[PDB]
């Protein structure tokens, strides 16, 4: 966390995996997953998935670590469901300042 920020929530997205089962599983148990993602300003690694994967892994880690506190682990399914969400948020965060940076 040594030099990041918490810039916006972007509610709780819905991301239709392609299985009615997962689509319920998430819609029940979404609250354990995030509604905000940490990130940094553009300092290298800023184009397609580069920036997104870095902030994703931090926020998926922050969830991991919040649940090593409570006495849980997110199994890899929950983690992959989180990654869908945490990516969708961070892509939106790229689509703010970086789009002004590439405006001129």
């Amino acid at each position: 966390l040594g030099g990041y920020m918490l810039g916006s929530a972007m509610s709780r997205p819905i991301i239709h995996f392609g299985s009615d089962y997962e689509d319920r599983y998430y819609r029940e148990n979404m609250h354990r997953y995030p509604n905000q993602v940490y990130y940094r300003p553009m300092d290298e690694y800023s184009n397609q998935n580069n920036f997104v994967h870095d902030c994703v892994n931090i926020t998926i880690k922050q969830h991991t670590v919040t649940t090593t506190t409570k006495g849980e682990n997110f199994t890899e399914t929950d983690v992959k469901m989180m990654e869908r969400v945490v990516e969708q948020m961070c892509i939106t965060q790229y689509e703010k300042e970086s789009q002004a940076y590439y405006q001129r």
